C-alpha cells in the first residue's frame, strides 16, 4: 500500500476553484479499482494550505491513477491556482495489510 | 473528520513490541463506530520511523477513542519503545464530508 501526502498552497482568491477541481479529482479517484484513500485536508492554521492523503494498493495503481482523465485534468486546472510547487511525502502502508 | 498524523521513532530492538502495540490499537480502533481511519505507515527510507494516520467523525469520537482499553494499553507501553518524543500534526478533514 503506497501512500502519499501532498501539500498544495492555493491563491486566496482561487480557493473556490481549487475546491471544485479537487471535488472532481476526489470523485474520480475514489472510484478507481486501485484507490484505497483519497482524503482532502486543510492545514489546521493556514487557510490556503491543503493536503491530499492518497493511498493506492501498490505503485502500479499509482501509475494507473496518473493516466486517468480526472487526474490529468486536475493537474492542468490546478497549475495556475497554486502559489508554488506541490510538496510530496511518500509513505509505505503497514496496516491495513 | 478530525484527522491527525503522528510520527514515532522506535528503538531498533523495540520495533516488534511497537508492532504488537499498534496491531492491538489498530484492531480495536477500526471496531470503534466513530473511527474513520487508522492507518499505520512507515517511512520510505528510515527503518525505525513510523506514522499513524487517524481520523474520527468528531471530537466526541476522539474522546471515546482515548477511553478505550486498546488506546490505554498503547499509551502505557509506548514510552519504553521510543527514542525521543512523538510529533503530532492535526488536520481539518474536508473530504469525505459536506464539501464533497
Ligand atoms: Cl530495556
Amino acid at each position: 500500500m503506497h501512500v502519499t501526502l501532498v501539500e498544495i498552497n492555493v491563491k486566496e482568491d482561487k480557493v473556490d476553484q481549487f475546491i471544485e477541481v479537487f471535488r472532481a479529482n476526489h470523485l474520480g479517484s475514489i472510484r478507481e479499482a486501485g484507490n484505497l484513500r483519497f482524503d482532502v485536508l486543510r492545514d489546521e492554521h493556514i487557510p490556503t494550505r491543503f493536503y491530499i492523503y492518497e493511498a493506492y494498493t501498490d505503485e502500479a495503481a499509482v501509475a494507473i491513477h496518473k493516466t486517468t482523465p480526472h487526474y490529468l485534468q486536475c493537474v492542468e486546472q490546478l497549475a495556475p491556482l497554486m502559489t508554488g510547487p506541490r510538496k510530496k511525502t511518500v509513505f509505505i502502508g503497514l496496516m491495513p495489510g
